[PDB]
C-alpha cells in the first residue's frame, strides 16, 4: 500500500484490545481508499509496551497502545493515573485526563518530548487479584508471590498490601502462574480471560484497585506524513475503535465472573477498607517524591464527580 503501517501491542489475540484495533484497521483501510494498511503485531512480538513507546517516539512504529499512567515514565506525577483507589471509575479516569489543567498538559508533553499524537482513550477494565489460594481478606496477601509488571504503581499495590512482588513481563506471567513460580497475578478480568490465566489459577479476588485506560498513540512522523483528509481518517477511526473497545470491557465486567466460575475458578470478596486504608502511606510517598507537581495533580482528579452528569 502507500502507507504499510504497524500498529504493535502487548495483548494477543484473543483480547479486546485486539478486537478494537482490527475494527481500527478495517475502517482506515476503507475509508482511505486503501491507501492505508494497518498491520497488527501482537503478543509483544515488538517488545513491551516501554519499548514500543520508544519506536512511535524514533519513527519506526506507526501505532501503540499506553496507559495515561505509563507516562509515570518520564512525569513522575503522572503515577496519579495508577494510585491504587485514587481514580474512582473511568469517567474520573476520562475527565483527569481530558478536563483537568494536568492531564491536557500531558497530552502535549507527549507530543512536544515524546513524539506522540493521542488519538483516543478508551476504558481497559479495573484490575483484580488471580491466585493458587484463597484470598479472603487482606491477610491472605501477607507473603503472596505476585507478579507485577514492569511499572512503579504495580509494584506499589504489592508492596503495600503485604505481598512479595516479582516484575516481570506480560509474556512470561502464563508460565510462572503454571509452574508456581509466583503465586498470583493482577490484570482485569478481561486480560485474565485471554491469556487463559484461568487455566492456571484457582482463585480470583475483586480487589479493585487499579483502573486502566489505553491510548490509541500514532508516531508523529508517521502522523505528519499523512495529508490532513487522511489523518482525519485515522483520527475518526481511532475514536471509533475506542467507542467499541470501551463497550467491549463494559460487557465483560458484567458477566466474565460467571464464565471464570463455570470454569472452575472460586471468587472472593475481601474486605476492601484495609487495602485502602494500606495505600494512605504509599500517597504520602507519591506527594514526597513529586512535590507540588504531584499534590497538584492529585487535587485536581480529587476534585472530579465521578458520577455521570
Ligand atoms: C498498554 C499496555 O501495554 N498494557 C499492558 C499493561 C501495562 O504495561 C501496565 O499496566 C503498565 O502501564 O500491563 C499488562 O496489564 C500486564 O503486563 O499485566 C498487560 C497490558 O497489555
Amino acid at each position: 500500500a502507500d502507507y504499510d503501517l504497524k500498529f504493535g501491542m502487548n495483548n494477543g489475540t484473543s483480547s479486546n484490545e485486539y478486537k478494537a484495533a482490527e475494527m481500527f484497521a478495517k475502517e482506515v483501510k476503507e475509508k482511505s481508499q486503501g491507501k492505508i494498511e494497518i498491520s497488527l503485531y501482537p503478543s509483544s512480538q515488538l517488545g513491551d509496551d516501554r519499548a514500543m513507546l520508544k519506536q512511535l517516539k524514533d519513527g519506526s512504529l506507526d501505532f501503540t497502545f499506553a496507559e495515561s499512567a505509563r507516562f509515570q515514565l518520564f512525569y513522575p506525577e503522572a503515577a496519579v493515573f495508577a494510585l491504587p483507589y485514587v481514580i474512582s471509575n473511568y469517567n474520573v479516569a476520562q475527565k483527569a485526563l481530558f478536563d483537568t489543567e494536568f492531564g491536557k498538559d500531558l497530552i502535549k508533553k507527549m507530543d512536544k518530548d515524546l513524539g506522540v499524537t493521542l488519538l483516543s482513550q478508551a476504558y481497559n477494565g479495573t484490575r483484580q487479584t488471580t491466585s493458587n489460594r484463597a484470598i479472603n481478606s487482606i491477610a491472605d496477601m501477607k507473603g503472596l508471590k505476585l507478579r507485577v509488571p514492569n511499572a512503579a504503581t504495580n509494584l506499589a499495590y504489592a508492596k503495600y498490601v503485604g505481598a512479595s512482588p516479582t516484575p516481570m513481563a506480560f509474556s512470561e506471567v502464563y508460565l510462572a502462574l503454571q509452574t508456581n513460580a509466583v503465586d498470583g497475578q493482577e490484570n482485569p478480568l478481561a486480560a485474565v480471560q485471554a491469556q487463559k490465566f484461568y487455566e492456571v489459577q484457582k482463585f480470583l479476588a475483586m480487589t479493585n484497585h487499579i483502573l486502566n485506560d489505553q491510548l490509541y498513540l500514532v508516531s508523529n512522523e508517521t502522523y505528519k506524513e499523512l495529508p490532513e483528509d487522511l489523518q482525519k481518517v485515522v483520527k475518526d477511526a481511532a475514536e471509533n475503535a475506542a467507542k467499541y473497545h470501551t463497550k467491549l470491557f463494559v460487557d465483560g465486567e458484567k458477566d466474565l465472573v460467571t464464565f471464570f466460575e463455570k470454569q472452575g475458578v472460586k471468587i472472593t470478596h475481601p474486605d476492601l477498607v484495609p487495602f485502602k486504608e494500606s495505600m494512605k502511606p504509599y500517597y504520602a510517598e507519591f506527594v514526597k517524591q513529586t512535590g507540588q507537581k504531584g499534590e497538584s495533580a492529585l487535587k485536581q482528579i480529587e476534585a472530579i464527580n465521578p458520577h455521570h452528569h
